[PDB]
């Protein structure tokens, strides 16, 4: 069972993301087996550096919305108040293929 | 250059999705090389059938927002008025790995 | 200083909303002076009854994102795990008028 | 019948908003009777000037999703490719009051 987890940083908070980035990745590390796809959303331009990060997107396995809820609630990014938006959706790969 | 393309169906419009589903997939077919990840969002429960579809999510390569804009504008789903929400974000895979 | 606070219920959770609706309104009651606009989003059709509710939208005064964060975190609806999406934006009335 | 219409500008496109702002307001002018609430979302800080605008939010009367769809499709802002996100929801004022 897969979930899309989309979270967008509040304006002006890039430094909060940076300050908590190592802790965020350490929080994801034990969960890596459950994360199918993951990475930051990016802002203006073509840059792909740390300074270009504007949010977090993951596709993750979970047994329940309760599990997803706790995962989100316990993220260092969430606890730091980084995000202005959070969107979660149950999801599956298209079964033809795209 | 990758973009997240998230689109959520209007309420009560599952039959519109069904009616246009073959055309939508035919529209995606020539673009398949550019689509890294793709599939429907799903609603209540654990079902993964056609009746459980509530929207469309894709991660796709494009050279420009203009290209993404046209791709969205020309989708049979868009032309049928299926969606209540559309969210597009530039994005990259996390470069450690998750 | 005004914020849009948009929150959409998880699929299949209308009964959670109902179960917590009185508590939610009681939670908003002391804050009513700060809420400029408020009401539920509605689903398919033209109905405007309790059964048609699909989420919560408010425009509210706050002195800080920290205040908004706590307001959201302490809502009976949030504690019950009602929502799949939460979007917050600083906002102002257009100064001509619309 | 009321709809929330939420639209967020693409990154780096503040100047597109500025360039099209007069045309946007002229497009809204004949519709003003149908718009209950309207204004720009705002970004970082406490500023409320043109430079602080990051998107458009309206609450508007319409007889149909088809009407909302056309309204969005015909906006100078939409035609200019200003937006990264568009969210539309049927909505009503809470009938106690908040
Ligand atoms: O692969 C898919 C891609 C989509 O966009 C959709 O809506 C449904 C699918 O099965
Ligand atoms: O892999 C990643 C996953 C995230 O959630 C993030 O925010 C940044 C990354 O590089
Ligand atoms: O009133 C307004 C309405 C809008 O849609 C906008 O973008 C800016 C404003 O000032
Ligand atoms: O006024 C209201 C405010 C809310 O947040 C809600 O969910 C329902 C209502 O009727």
């Amino acid at each position: 069972m897969l979930f899309l987890i989309y979270r967008k940083d509040r304006p002006g908070s890039l430094q909060v993301r940076i300050d908590n980035y190592a802790a965020h990745l350490a929080y994801l590390e034990p969960l890596k087996a459950k994360i199918q796809v993951g990475g930051p959303t990016l802002g203006a331009g073509t840059g792909t550096d740390d300074k270009d990060m504007t949010g977090s997107f993951l596709i993750m396995e979970a047994e329940s919305w309760d599990e997803v809820h706790s995962f989100v609630e316990n993220d260092p990014f969430t606890k730091a108040g980084l995000f202005a938006a959070t969107i979660v959706e149950r999801w599956k790969h298209g079964k033809h293929n795209d």
